[PDB]
């Protein structure tokens, strides 16, 4: 299995409110592009990413929330690894987030 490469698995805790299934909120609150969306895994936010305007970096830049997730494409990315993530937690969140995200799909 995938060695526990990103050291910020650990801390994570997601929201409750299942707010990121929601694919009306799937676009970016900077630019409104509904073409690339990452979401925060620390907070609500939406922002695109590389292929549109990285508004998904400048969060990481003003706030610091270091994991974001593409909600189609299920990429975890750590700003502050600077890599993708594909370790989880204990109880398996990051897997059953992905999981949550094909099925509302
Ligand atoms: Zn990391
Ligand atoms: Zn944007
Ligand atoms: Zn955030």
């Amino acid at each position: 299995g995938p060695m526990d490469r990103c050291k910020h698995v650990g801390r994570l805790r997601l929201a409750q409110d299942h707010s990121i299934l929601n694919p009306q909120k799937w676009c970016c609150l900077e630019c409104a592009t509904t073409e690339s969306v990452w979401a925060c895994l620390k907070c609500s936010h939406v922002a695109c990413g590389r292929y549109i305007e990285d508004h998904a970096l400048k969060h990481f830049e003003e706030t610091g929330h270091p994991l974001a997730m593409e909600v189609r494409d299920l990429y975890v990315f750590c700003y502050l690894c600077k890599d993708y993530v594909l370790n989880d937690n204990p109880e398996g969140d990051l897997k059953l987030l992905r999981s949550s995200l094909l099925a509302v799909r």
